[PDB]
C-alpha cells in the first residue's frame, strides 16, 4: 500500500511539521546573534559583545529546559496535538515579535514567547511520531529516524535562506521568513493531523484525577514564589544587571539535575544510578561544546574567515549536513558488526574525545597564522566535522533534553571568555580538558 518510506502516512505530517519548526528556530539562531551585533554598534542594545554571546548559551538552555515539562503538560492537562499546535503559535509569534520594527525592547519577549512555544511543541512531536506505531511494530525505530531526517534538513536549509534573506533585506524582513516557516508547518500540521491523526490525543491521555489539582498547583506556586522572592533579594544587595539574572539561570539549570542526584540516592540501584553519573557529565561537556558552534565558531566565522562571496550564517549549515552524511554510514556501522555492539561508556568516551580535537583544531590556525588576519573556511569545516563525528556515537527525553540545558547554562559562562586573545588559549584548553576527561572514561569504563 501507499506509505511514508515504508512507514504510516501521518509520519509525512510530522514530518513537514518538525522540518518547518527547526527552519524557523535554526534560520533565527543562525543570525540572532548578529543581530544582536547589529544593535550594539548603533547603540540601541547596551550590552557587550561577551554579554550577546552569554544571551545565546542561556537562549539555548531554556529551550531545552522548557522541553523537560512540556511531556508532562501535554499528557496531564491539555493533550499532545494542542500542545504542538499552541506551541507552534507561539513560536510563530515569537518571530513575528522579531519581524515588527522594534529593536531591542523586543527581545526578551520574543525569547520568552520560543522558550514557552517550543516546549510545548518539541517533546509533544516526538510523542505523536510514536503513536503510529504500537509496541510491536519494529517500523518504530525506522520511522524515528526518518522523523530525524526531517529534522536535520530543516535545520540545513534555514541558515542558507534565512541567512540569505538578511543579506539582501535586512533582519525584519529575514526574521519573518521564520515566522512563515512555522505558519507553513502549522498549516501542514492542522489540516493534515485531522486526516491521519489519532483524536485520542486531542485530549490529554492520563488526566490529572480530583485530589491531584490541588497538590500541583502548590508546588507550582511554591517554585513561583521562590523564585520572585530570588529576584526580590537580588534588587536590594544591588545584583540587578543583565549577567546577574544569566548568572541566577546558570544556577537554576546546574541545580536541577544535582539536587535530583543529591536524595535520590537500596544499594540494589544506588549505584547502578551512581552508574550514569561519569556518562552524564560527558554529555553536559559535549553538549557544551556542539551548542558553542552557534556562539563561539559564529564568531569566528564572522570575525577571522575570508567569507566575502556569501552570508556567514550559512556556516550554521555545517552541523546538520555533517549529521545527514553520516547518518547512514553508522546505521551500516551499528548492524555491520552485528557482534562489536561497543558499550555506551566507551561510545561517550570517544565522543566527547572527538568533540575535544575539534576545538584543538581550531587552536591551530591562530597559533600558526596569528589571531590578526583571516583563515580559510575549512578550518570550520574540519571542527564541525570533528564534533559532528562525535555527536553520531552519544546518539525520557526529559533527561536528554536536560544535558542540553545545562551544557548550554555552563556555556553562558565559558563563552564570555572567548576574544581575538584569547582564541589559542581557549580552544587548545578546553579541547584538551575534554580529552583528557574522554581518556579517564576510558579508564573507568565499566569501573562501573
Ligand atoms: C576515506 C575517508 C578518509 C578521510 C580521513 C582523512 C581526513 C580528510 C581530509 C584531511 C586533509 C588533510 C589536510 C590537508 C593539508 O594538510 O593541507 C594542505 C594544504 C596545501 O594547500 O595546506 C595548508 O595550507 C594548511 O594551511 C596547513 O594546515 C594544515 O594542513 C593542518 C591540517 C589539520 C590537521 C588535519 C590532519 C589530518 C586530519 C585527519 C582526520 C581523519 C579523521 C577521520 C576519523
Ligand atoms: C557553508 C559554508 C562552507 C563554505 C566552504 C567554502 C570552501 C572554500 C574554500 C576556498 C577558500 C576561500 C577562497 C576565496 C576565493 O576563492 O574567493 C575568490 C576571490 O574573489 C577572492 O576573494
Ligand atoms: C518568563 C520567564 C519564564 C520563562 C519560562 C521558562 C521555563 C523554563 C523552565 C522551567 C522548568 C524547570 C523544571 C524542569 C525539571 O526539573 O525537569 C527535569 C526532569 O524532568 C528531569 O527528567
Ligand atoms: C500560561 C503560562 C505559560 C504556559 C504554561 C506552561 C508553563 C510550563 C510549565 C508550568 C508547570 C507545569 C507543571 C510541570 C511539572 O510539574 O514538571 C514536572 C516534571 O516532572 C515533568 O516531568
Ligand atoms: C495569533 C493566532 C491566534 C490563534 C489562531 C488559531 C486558532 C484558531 C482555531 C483554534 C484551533 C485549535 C486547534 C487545537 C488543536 O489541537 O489542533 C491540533 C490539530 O491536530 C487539529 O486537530
Ligand atoms: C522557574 C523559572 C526558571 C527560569 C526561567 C527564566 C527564563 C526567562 C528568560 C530567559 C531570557 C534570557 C535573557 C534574555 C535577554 O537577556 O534579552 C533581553 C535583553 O536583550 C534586554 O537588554
Ligand atoms: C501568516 C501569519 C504569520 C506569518 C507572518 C506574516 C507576516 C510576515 C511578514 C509581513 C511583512 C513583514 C514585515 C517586514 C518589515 O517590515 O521589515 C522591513 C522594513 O521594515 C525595513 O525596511
Ligand atoms: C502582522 C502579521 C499578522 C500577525 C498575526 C498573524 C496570525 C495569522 C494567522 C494565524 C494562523 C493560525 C495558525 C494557522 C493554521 O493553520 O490554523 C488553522 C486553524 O486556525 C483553522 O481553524
Ligand atoms: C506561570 C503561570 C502558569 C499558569 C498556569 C499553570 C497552572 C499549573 C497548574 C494548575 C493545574 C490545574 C489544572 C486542573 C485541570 O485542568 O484538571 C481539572 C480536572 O481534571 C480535575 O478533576
Ligand atoms: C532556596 C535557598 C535560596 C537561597 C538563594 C538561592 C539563589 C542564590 C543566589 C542567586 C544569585 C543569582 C546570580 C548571582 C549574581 O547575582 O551575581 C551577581 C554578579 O554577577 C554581579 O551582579
Ligand atoms: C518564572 C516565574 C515568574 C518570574 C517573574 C519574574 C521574572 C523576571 C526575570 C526572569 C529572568 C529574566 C531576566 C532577564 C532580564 O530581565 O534582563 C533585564 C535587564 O535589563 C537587567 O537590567
Ligand atoms: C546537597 C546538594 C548537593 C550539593 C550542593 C551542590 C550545589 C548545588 C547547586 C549549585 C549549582 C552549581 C553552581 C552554578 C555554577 O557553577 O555557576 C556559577 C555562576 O553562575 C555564578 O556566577
Ligand atoms: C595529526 C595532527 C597533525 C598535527 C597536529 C599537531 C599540531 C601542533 C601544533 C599546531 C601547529 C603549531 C604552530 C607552531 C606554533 O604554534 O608555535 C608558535 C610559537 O612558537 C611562535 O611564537
Ligand atoms: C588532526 C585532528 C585533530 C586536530 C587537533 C590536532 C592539533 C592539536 C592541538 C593543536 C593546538 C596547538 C596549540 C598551539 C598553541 O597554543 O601555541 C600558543 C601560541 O602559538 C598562540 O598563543
Ligand atoms: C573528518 C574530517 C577531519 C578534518 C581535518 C581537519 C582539516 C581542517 C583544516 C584544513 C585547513 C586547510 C586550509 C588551507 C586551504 O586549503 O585554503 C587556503 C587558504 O589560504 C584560503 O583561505
Ligand atoms: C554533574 C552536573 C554537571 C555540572 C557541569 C557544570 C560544572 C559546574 C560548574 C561550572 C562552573 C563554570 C564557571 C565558569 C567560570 O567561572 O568562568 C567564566 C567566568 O569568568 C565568566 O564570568
Ligand atoms: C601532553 C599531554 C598528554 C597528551 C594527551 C593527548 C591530548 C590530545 C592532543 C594533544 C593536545 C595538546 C595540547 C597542547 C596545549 O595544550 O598547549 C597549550 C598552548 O596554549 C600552550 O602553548
Ligand atoms: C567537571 C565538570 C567540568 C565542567 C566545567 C569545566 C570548566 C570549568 C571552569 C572553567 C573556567 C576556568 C577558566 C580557565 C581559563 O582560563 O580558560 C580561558 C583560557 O582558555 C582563555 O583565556
Ligand atoms: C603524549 C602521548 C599522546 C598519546 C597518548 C594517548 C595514548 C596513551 C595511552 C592511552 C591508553 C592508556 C591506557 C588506557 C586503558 O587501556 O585502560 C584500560 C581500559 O581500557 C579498561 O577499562
Amino acid at each position: 500500500g501507499k506509505t511514508f518510506f515504508g512507514q504510516p502516512l501521518g509520519l509525512s505530517t510530522l514530518f513537514m511539521t518538525e522540518m518547518w519548526e527547526r527552519f524557523s528556530y535554526y534560520g533565527m539562531r543562525a543570525i540572532l546573534l548578529y543581530y544582536m551585533w547589529f544593535l550594539i554598534s548603533t547603540g540601541d542594545l547596551h550590552i557587550t559583545r561577551a554579554t550577546a554571546a552569554s544571551i545565546m548559551a542561556i537562549y539555548a538552555s531554556m529551550v531545552y529546559l522548557s522541553g523537560t515539562i512540556g511531556g508532562f503538560v501535554a499528557d496531564r492537562i491539555i493533550g499532545a496535538r494542542p500542545a504542538v499546535f499552541w506551541g507552534g503559535v507561539l513560536i510563530m509569534l515569537g518571530h513575528i515579535v522579531l519581524a515588527l520594527p522594534f529593536g531591542a525592547s523586543a527581545l526578551f519577549g520574543s525569547i520568552i514567547l520560543i522558550i514557552i512555544g517550543t516546549g510545548f511543541l518539541k517533546p509533544n512531536v516526538s510523542t505523536l511520531v510514536g503513536t503510529l506505531y504500537d509496541e510491536h511494530d519494529r517500523r518504530r525505530d525506522a520511522g524515528f529516524s526518518i522523523f530525524v531526517f526531517g529534522i536535520n534538513l530543516g535545520a540545513f536549509i534555514a541558515p542558507l535562506i534565512v541567512g540569505a534573506a538578511q543579506e539582501a533585506a535586512g533582519y525584519h524582513v529575514a526574521f519573518s521568513l521564520a515566522a512563515i516557516g512555522m505558519f507553513i508547518g502549522l498549516l501542514v500540521y492542522y489540516f493534515g493531523g485531522k486526516k491521519t491523526l489519532d483524536p485520542h490525543y486531542l485530549r490529554p491521555t492520563d488526566p490529572l484525577a480530583p485530589e491531584e489539582v490541588k497538590p500541583l498547583l502548590v508546588k507550582v506556586s511554591l517554585a513561583v514564589a521562590g523564585f520572585i522572592a530570588i529576584i526580590v533579594v537580588m534588587n536590594l544587595v544591588g545584583w540587578n544587571s543583565l549577567p546577574a539574572y544569566i548568572n541566577l539561570l546558570t544556577i537554576v539549570a546546574i541545580a536541577i539535575p544535582v539536587f535530583y542526584f543529591a536524595w535520590m540516592i537500596t544499594s540494589t540501584e544506588h549505584l547502578r544510578v551512581v552508574s550514569y553519573i561519569p556518562l552524564f557529565i560527558a554529555a553536559v561537556l559535549f553538549w557544551a561544546i556542539e551548542e558553542q558552534g552557534s556562539v563561539v565558531l559564529a564568531t569566528f566565522a564572522a570575525e577571522r574567515v575570508d567569507s566575502s562571496w556569501f552570508p556567514v550564517s550559512w556556516f550554521q549549515s555545517l552541523n546538520p549536513l555533517f549529521i545527514m552524511l553520516y547518518t547512514p554510514f553508522f546505521a551500516w556501522l551499528w548492524t555491520a558488526w552485528k557482534k562489536n555492539q561497543p558499550s555506551s561508556p566507551t561510545k561517550f568516551a570517544v565522543g566527547l574525545m572527538f568533540a575535544g580535537l575539534s576545538f584543538l583544531l581550531m587552536a591551530i590556525p591562530g597559533a600558526l597564522y596569528g589571531t590578526s588576519g583571516k583563515v580559510s573556511p575549512l578550518w570550520l569545516v574540519g571542527s564541525w566535522a570533528l564534533v559532528i563525528l562525535g555527536e553520531m556515537l552519544i546518539s525520557m527525553m526529559s533527561m536528554w533534553f536536560l544535558s542540553s540545558s545545562v551544557g548550554s547554562a555552563l556555556n553562558a559562562q565559558l563563552v564570555t571568555l572567548y576574544n581575538a586573545k584569547s582564541e589559542v588559549a581557549y580552544f587548545s584548553y578546553f579541547g584538551l580538558g575534554s580529552v583528557v576527561l574522554g581518556i579517564v572514561l576510558v579508564f573507568l569504563s565499566k569501573r562501573i
